[PDB]
């Protein structure tokens, strides 16, 4: 025959359409669509009765163990990374690049990237994967420091097809100045790379946290307390002024703030090319859950304050920067899903365990009695796995409980999107003959009496195929899963079970954003030297 | 050959997607997407040289001659706008039914459509067509009304394939009170019918005519300043909040104001279903043009105009419309409605009286009867301008070209897509969806081409328009590209300059309710209609 792979019976939707057609795959690409294909004609048929197929998802926020430890150790691997995101219908996912401080000179931050891609070289990759570069350290004064950073960008691009940048505004030790980020901003734009932002006035959180310390408010609840949402609101207002001033697109990681997406929605109605992503997490969750509707239903999750009140350290399990927010604001993030203002959605997957607590990646990290650690907050590893339950929880929540508009706009923000923002468009994101990777998502069928013994009712920690030991929505119903994922056009996940044989995922160079060229709209009669 | 007609060599554009590929057709229909069909494959094969390839567009704002004339004689029938339309790439169109007043009972509203639909089956159509429905007497009081108004929106329905139904908050004759707005989102929301306004305050508009008037300012010019931005904010901002109120969706047609703009944002923001159409006009013309003397059209370049014709004190009378074209600096602000998501969709309120006849019943001149009180004041001039054919290439040239709308994926979206989608035409229009798409597609020129076209329109004139009118009001002005072939239900309309009329086979389209026009399900109180 003259494909590999026929979808019949299904209903493609795109980021702006939805129809009843069929797919034709060959090595490893999309190179059809037609109203009936003969069976005759593929190696291999998949009846997908009635089911939506999407793109495959891309999740460009997730973090993986990487050799500097930015972050702690961290249990997963790019390995069961891609393999949690591939059982939960992801088949592209983007994670970091830490500075390396200890390189100098033009190849500093494409040997930054090196040390990843060398390590994840050698791992089983289920999925292909790209990287951001993280930066913390910005040589002064200004003049100089924009212009041996514009050869470090330029070095990190032509080797290794990195052309996103992601600087914080808070946490010790990643937090830099306004002026830093000014500096940051010259060279990024003049590169056409993706300027990212952590979004939260570091100097507001660092003082809350010790006033809070002093009186001995130190349980994970007072995580959410030390840092309310017009600490987000805030830096995301002086960020947003800083590119403007410098001509400058930028996207804002994980919003969670109704005053920073406030701020954000201002300037997108301005025509500012600012860009925001939120996660599943800050639509779902409210910080009830840390201690002891248009989301979950809390008290379905198993595992948490609510089921084991004696346990007083389990409200870790939902610490996350920015943190989950209090009950209200949920609504507030759907409504930006909906009307513009999140770009895209990722997950800020990032997994410690839980029911171990010895090693240098569990929660319980932060009971170190010889190091003057006692359980506070402040130690407590932020961050939660969701790589898998990301495509889902949308899928369910978003589109089948009507918090989301349709399909076509989960498409957009889930998959298409994504690509177009971080350089991976054409290739990802989309179903296209001829040019799109035969990255493919077969759902069930919604409205179907048959019984599916491989769908599951409820999220449960072995569904999520990584190496963490819980995952924050255990037991909670869900309504639809991925019946197939289809990675460069080959099965990957079929109905609970992953083919390891099909596994051929690869390191991602990544393109220019045609979304992040400037503005040309200035404050000053002020112009850049280069311009 | 097993297919009528393969496109090769093109790069395809979608509201979502531009890429490299081809695309086979048969039966009216897109058959197959794929990087490369076989040429012997086909009975007919067009190389589109590295040219985009879009979905035709769709105008849901056309005005045509019909027999109720509301709007007085227009010059355009539906063979003449279907076939500019068709010569600017345009492949679908959405007109009007007036109420007929006169029809009574269950299948009043049906008769007022019977009316049109009859009159066109005798005119060659050149591209399909559908209507909306235009509601200016409603029953009082509201509760008892119900039934029958319910009852007729299902007929009109059911029989013609009518989902739509438009109001207007201005005009002697057309001016609707809240009350009775109210009366019919309860009848359209129920029906999951789309429900346009235009929302301008017609009692403002009254007084101030009157106010001018007295002064003795009735030239053309003035027809702006006795309606100024503040007047479609204002009505914008009432006809939100009834629509909130009755937990209805609404569309704005041809928004002008940055006021209304304004509201228009805030409530999309909030998540109501609130959505909104502009046109070319708004954005490339300011009212300098209506009497003598960067985002826009150089409008020095524009021939027979005041600038060209001082002498001419009527002249301006070519550009005037309802809502008024603004004064300047007002134009940015609808790219950036255009580009930020402020407007779902774009049209042309295509409406055409002629300017170099005078004696006719469809001239502009028309505004000078003596016997009737009537001396060309700007009150007594026929409001519209001519804009079917002009509104995709000029989209495609002053937005995409020139950069004032993001990409070619926009152009789609608003120009087609979105059409589709919110009148219920979608999936059978606006796409390229192989098996499900009539095959209505536009080939242009290619753009970074060093080859001549002899048959590429350097400039617009009224001939290059196929129109009935005997102007255009962008005569004169450079435009950059234009329709090399249009291609209508898979079959050659327009090919570099001519129309192939024997291809004209364009019929009455009935529509579906639309996906977009299901309700938020959300209230102001604990009030409910009793259906629910
Ligand atoms: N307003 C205008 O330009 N012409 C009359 C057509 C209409 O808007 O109903
Ligand atoms: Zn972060
Ligand atoms: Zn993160
Ligand atoms: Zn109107
Ligand atoms: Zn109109």
């Amino acid at each position: 025959p003259i494909y590999d792979l026929i979808i019949k019976n299904g209903i493609i939707c795109t980021a702006s359409d939805i129809y009843a057609a069929e797919i034709a795959v060959n090595n490893g690409k999309v190179q059809l669509i037609a109203a009936s294909i003969d069976p005759s004609l593929g190696s291999e048929v998949i009846d997908a009765e009635g089911a939506f197929i999407t793109p495959g998802g891309i999740d460009a926020h997730v973090h993986v163990d990487e050799p500097l430890k930015l972050l702690g150790d961290v249990v997963d691997t790019m390995e069961h990374a891609t393999r949690s995101a591939v059982a939960g219908g992801t088949t592209t996912v983007v994670a970091f690049s830490t500075q390396d401080v200890s390189k100098k000179g033009p190849s500093a931050l494409a040997e930054s990237v090196k040390l990843d891609v060398d390590e994840y070289s050698e791992q089983t990759l289920y999925c292909d994967y790209g990287l951001h570069l993280i930066l913390f350290q910005i040589e002064k004064p200004s003049v100089e420091a924009r212009e041996l950073l514009d050869v470090q960008l330029q070095a990190a691009y032509n080797d290794y097809g990195v052309s996103s940048v992601k600087m914080f505004m808070t946490y010790p030790g990643l937090q830099i100045s306004d002026y830093d980020i000014m500096s940051a901003m010259y060279a990024t734009r003049k590169n056409g790379f993706t300027t990212m932002l952590h979004a939260e006035n570091g100097d507001m959180v660092k003082w809350m946290i010790e006033a809070l310390e002093e009186q001995g408010l130190t349980d994970a609840y007072y995580h959410g307390v030390s840092r309310p949402s017009i600490v987000e609101g805030e830096a995301t207002n002086r960020a947003i002024t800083l590119a403007t001033t410098m001509d400058t697109p930028i996207l804002f990681v994980h919003v969670s703030s109704p005053q920073a997406a406030e701020v954000i929605k201002q300037a997108q109605t301005k025509g500012l090319k600012v860009y925001a992503e939120t996660c599943p997490q800050y639509a779902l969750l409210s910080d009830a859950i840390t201690r002891c509707g248009v989301g979950i239903d809390l008290s379905s999750i198993s595992e948490s304050p609510f089921t084991n009140p004696d346990d007083r350290f389990i409200g870790s399990k939902y610490i996350c920067s920015p943190p989950i927010r209090p009950e209200g604001t949920q609504k507030s993030i759907w409504k930006g899903m909906n009307n513009g203002t999140f770009t895209i959605v990722g997950s800020d997957h990032c997994s410690y365990n839980y029911y171990e607590k010895t090693s240098t990646a569990s929660k319980h990290r932060a009971f170190d009695p010889e190091n003057n650690k006692n359980g506070e907050f402040r130690y407590i590893p932020n961050g939660l796995p969701g790589v898998c339950t990301r495509m889902p929880l949308l899928y369910d929540y978003g589109y089948l409980r009507g918090n989301l508009t349709s399909m076509m706009k989960l498409v957009e923000i889930q998959c298409t999107n994504p690509a177009k923002v971080y350089g991976m468009y054409p290739q990802k994101g989309s179903i296209l003959p001829g040019v799109s990777d035969a990255d493919l998502v077969i759902w069930y069928p919604d409205d179907s009496k048959k019984e599916y013994n491989s769908k599951p009712k409820l999220i449960t920690n072995k569904l999520m195929e990584h190496n963490c030991d819980y995952t924050p929505f255990e037991g909670i119903e869900i309504k639809n899963w991925p019946r197939y994922t289809i990675v460069k056009g080959k099965i990957v996940y079929k109905e609970g079970e992953i083919l390891k044989e099909n596994a051929d995922g690869k390191y991602l160079k990544r393109g220019k954003s045609f979304m992040c060229t400037p503005k040309n709209e200035w404050v000053t009669e002020w112009r850049p030297k280069y311009e």
